[PDB]
């Protein structure tokens, strides 16, 4: 009937990867995402894709909060959804990662949250909770949990230059990152320094990946 | 109790032509809109009339967001709630055309939305989704499939020009148009070309229509 | 549970005078209301009253549209909460009005809405119906009826000039008023033409009432 | 299922002192709260913590309407979600209070609300409800009872200053405060006048408390 995330429609019967109605506790107008029924059992709620550089991720602190792209392929669900859906539950994020040759990895955090104890989600600046890594690809988040997101146009990191201007994305940056999944598509090796679909703990700093997907279920 | 649109409206036992609350997935305050109950067995959610010029069709981008006009007469129903509608079923589109000589003509396609994958279908431009004709009017609207919605006041066409602001109207437009139905009530045979309510398979690029009815229903 | 409006409130078993929560149709968050239970039987639904002019009354678009004032004394409900009321059934309106020597008299219409059929009612300027008059004060609004909603700000009138700004108050002008119970708070008899609190079928352009109350109720 | 406040879930049978999702009367999407189930019996909905400084509450009218800080430390629920609280059942306030020698007190009101009767409480300045002192604090509030809401940009206070931008906090102002438990956070005994988090009647005007919680319960 009103299943709050991609577990609660697998658990209902439907199996099939697609797009879905999801109605979390305190976004009760629903809206629609694409749920992975595969990885580790399914029920898994895709929150971002990189797959082929169609879609510009350079954008503001409106786009990242309201979401762009589509469901289908590239895409950022939007802040405002992804704390109305990890503040309902205790949520782990799984990072699919792929490189130019078609080699994939995994990053497994069994802790995600964005925003959850803060009043005004929005002015706080979406802050990231991130836990417990396991996985192939190492660990290019933990070092990011506690920052607020930060935008070419919306500056909280630790840097005295804005992060998201420098590395040309949009994340949790501190000074300024490990990870960078929301950078340019610069299609594989690159000479610029960190600016791509970096997952730094993988393929280091000069490597823009080909796919990316971001991906919470409920632990 | 809560209909999700018009067939809901006629299975629940409401026979009658005229103005009802629908309820769709994604917008539970609901809205009112027209039912047409009678054609080809009723059911049908209007969302877009043309009859007689006394309602201004040149807006911008917020009033074909938001909707205008009245429902007893010439309105477009806001492509906000269009894409609540479209989204929540497999919906089939019904355009009902007459000229000034009370001659009319229908097309029917079996597949039609708007910003259906859209995480924000405003900022994605409600792109059309159109397939499979059928009918007497001709095909005037599957050349606009896959295209953004564009107004005077935004651009998101394929021409080098405004299309709306061209052709004095707000649609899908390409470079530009087959369709506008959302053009300027010219009445009858015009010498400007195709800036009135032209559907161009039926009558060509330099007649404005005396009345369209732009409906859905689920398939 | 989720009463509709006032009417709702006293077949529910609240026979008491004073402010409810009420949840109308397509307002589903609901808002507070003072409820007449006494008049003609009760379940009256308030959204104007004057008494004192404690409130001002001459206020903008934004005010009329949001209402101001307080619920237990000198208010307006607010257009988009009216609207919200009178589309969700067919409701009559009471006007009860009294003069600064405590004499009454009522005008009752049988019909009563604001933008009924409007796409975007705000846009359309919350057009109004009344029809099917009866009462002691005589008729001085059928003569506003279809006008739309004109503030000093938001000129809609059948004026050259702004009926709002000229009679000093807010309302359904024509060119421009046989009533202006939105008007300034005069106290009693005044030199200025038609700019108080004025009930012209009663007592004339010249008299500012002590008294109004605007109410409506489901037929 | 859908508690309206902290007490509905104390009854439910959560025990435990922290964050839990409440669902007023006319705010239905709900939001996030801090419950102290501790104090007399428990069900307190905390709206306001200083403990430490680590939050600026020198903030404008916006911060104050809509919430700041984070509900497991320093926090204002803000006055759109406290208004939502107080309107939907008859509220007490209690208010914890420590200095820095970790020296308590307490006061409890048996009247509490914001903008109860206001048609627009964001408009009518959220005006103050208060009523009924018991405690050990001593009263600091009452004199303040029907006072509206200010803040350094917007001024409703009945000073020929703005008393919000004089004693650098946010309170419902008169001229000027006996409270001012949004003050800076001066720590202890300051030579400056009035303008730290004060109570008047516990520590006089020249001591910032340490530590305040401002909390509501349904008598
Ligand atoms: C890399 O993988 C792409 C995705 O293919 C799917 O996933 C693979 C892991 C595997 O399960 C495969 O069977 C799946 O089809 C490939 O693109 C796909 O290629 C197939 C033809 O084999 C084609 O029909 C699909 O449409 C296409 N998918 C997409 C999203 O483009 C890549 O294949 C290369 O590129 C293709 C466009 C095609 O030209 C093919 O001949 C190429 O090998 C895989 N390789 C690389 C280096 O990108
Ligand atoms: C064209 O059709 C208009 C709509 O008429 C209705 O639909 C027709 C298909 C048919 O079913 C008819 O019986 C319906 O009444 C006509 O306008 C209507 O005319 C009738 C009088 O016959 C009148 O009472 C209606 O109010 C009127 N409706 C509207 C919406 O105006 C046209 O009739 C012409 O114009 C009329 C205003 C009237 O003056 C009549 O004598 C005219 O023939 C039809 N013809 C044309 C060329 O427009
Ligand atoms: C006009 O009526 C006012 C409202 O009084 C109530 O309604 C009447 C129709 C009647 O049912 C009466 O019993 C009600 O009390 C009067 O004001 C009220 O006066 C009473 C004292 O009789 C007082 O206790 C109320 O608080 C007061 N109400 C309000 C809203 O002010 C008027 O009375 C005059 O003004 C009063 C303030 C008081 O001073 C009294 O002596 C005056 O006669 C009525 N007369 C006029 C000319 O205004
Ligand atoms: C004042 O109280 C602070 C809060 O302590 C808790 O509440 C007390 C009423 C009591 O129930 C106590 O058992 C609780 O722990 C103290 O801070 C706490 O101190 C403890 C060590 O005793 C420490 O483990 C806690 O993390 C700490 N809490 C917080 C919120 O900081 C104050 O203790 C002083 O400051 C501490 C940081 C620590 O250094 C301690 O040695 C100090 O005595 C209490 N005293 C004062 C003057 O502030
Ligand atoms: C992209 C980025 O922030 N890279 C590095 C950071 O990882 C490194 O630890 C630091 C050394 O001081 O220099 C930063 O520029
Ligand atoms: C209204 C409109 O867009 N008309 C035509 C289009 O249908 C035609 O195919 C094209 C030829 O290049 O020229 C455009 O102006
Ligand atoms: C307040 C108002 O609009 N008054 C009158 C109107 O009732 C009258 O019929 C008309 C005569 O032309 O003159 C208007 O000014
Ligand atoms: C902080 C504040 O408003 N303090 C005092 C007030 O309590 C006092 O009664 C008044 C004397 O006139 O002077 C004000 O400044
Ligand atoms: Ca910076
Ligand atoms: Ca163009
Ligand atoms: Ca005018
Ligand atoms: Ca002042």
């Amino acid at each position: 009937s009103r299943p709050r995330d991609c577990l609660d429609v697998l658990l209902s019967g439907q199996q099939d990867d697609g797009v879905y109605s999801v109605f979390p506790t305190h976004y009760p107008a629903g809206f629609q995402v694409y749920c992975d029924m595969r990885t580790d059992g399914g029920g898994w709620t895709v929150f971002q894709r990189r797959e082929d550089g169609s879609v510009n991720f350079f954008r503001g602190w409106d786009a990242y909060r309201d979401g762009f792209g589509r469901l289908t392929g590239e895409h950022w669900l939007g802040l405002k959804r992804i704390h109305a859906l990890t503040t309902q539950a205790a949520y782990e994020l799984h990072v699919d990662l792929e490189d130019f040759e078609n080699g994939t990895a995994y990053a497994r955090y069994g802790s995600f949250g964005v925003g959850l104890f803060s009043v005004d989600p929005e002015e706080d600046g979406y802050p990231l909770t991130v836990a417990d890594y396991s996985g192939t690809a190492g660990d290019s988040l933990l070092k990011h949990s506690g920052m607020r997101f930060t935008t070419k146009d919306r500056d909280s990191d630790h840097s005295e230059n804005n992060c998201a201007a420098f590395y040309r994305g949009a994340w949790w940056y501190r000074n300024c990152h490990t990870s960078n999944l929301n950078g340019q598509y610069l299609r594989g090796a690159h000479a610029s320094y960190a600016d791509g679909v970096e997952w730094s703990s993988w393929t280091g700093w000069q490597y823009s990946l080909k796919f990316s997907e971001m991906k919470i279920r409920p632990v």
